[PDB]
């Protein structure tokens, strides 16, 4: 797929996800959310939506990814939602991977008011 | 497919979920968690499962998705489990939008005790 | 699947999700992260990943799954990255259910740079 940017890497074909990088230092104290920008922006393949999904490697320090769904149709830049739900103060540094994007395919169904039995 | 409630809408073919509604005014402290009733009750197509995640919108005020998975044999009416995570007090309003429900599809593996290599 | 440990219990075809069980008890103040071990190691099929998501009952009580990618070729045992985001003390007894394991397929694209339009 195309993509524009430095901030996601090349994945395995084994791998379930791309990694995806911060752009620039963040500091968090505890309870603090932040918008942390990537600088990737792309065309989702048709058919598709992206899962962005935090690592393990952050995800043990006690940092959660908030929100996280990608539609086909996003064109503007990825930024991750993070939140330190830990009792201690974090630094991200620049370009540490700090999430993982997931090609996950589209089901879509009409709604039928009916009565469900 | 089949729904009961207008707790939920119609999403674009392109969307990857459909929005869900907070059917009543919801007040939470920091550090409070509380299931948010949507009203809605549906009959999910066989063969997948509905993943609840969280919006954007309110994932950057600090609130997050608990648990979230709806097995296609679910016939109760759909809560929402919510944190805020943050450190600020924060009121839903009734009919805001608080998730999305996303159809993925379900994949049955039978187990085998052997020995991983 | 070739599974090897007891800490993952059979689904029924229409679940989503195999339920993955604490192989300790396990102590979380308000604000702690702990890794919970399950005992089990897996052969994930070729084609799929694995999704580790928290359980509504044990969601319901303020306790979050952070990560939660096992690629398929994971060996490795299973832990579940947990914490307590409530303000209350929780006691996870030995073999309680912690969270669920959902196999989804995976999707590989190569990342073409180009200009998002
Ligand atoms: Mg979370």
């Amino acid at each position: 797929m195309i993509i524009e940017g430095d901030g996601i890497l090349d994945k395995r074909s084994e791998d379930a996800g791309y990694d995806l990088l911060a752009a620039k230092e963040i500091h968090l104290l505890p309870g603090e959310v932040k918008v942390i920008p990537t600088g990737v922006k792309l065309m989702l393949p048709k058919g598709y939506w992206g899962l962005i999904i935090g690592k393990s490697s952050i995800g043990s320090k006690g940092l959660d990814v908030l929100g996280g769904v990608i539609d086909e149709g996003y064109r503007g830049e990825i930024g991750v939602i993070m939140i330190n739900v830990s009792r201690k103060s974090i630094t991200l540094m620049e370009r540490q991977k700090i999430a993982q994007l997931i090609i996950l395919p589209c089901k879509h169904e009409v709604l039928e008011q009916g009565k469900v039995v």
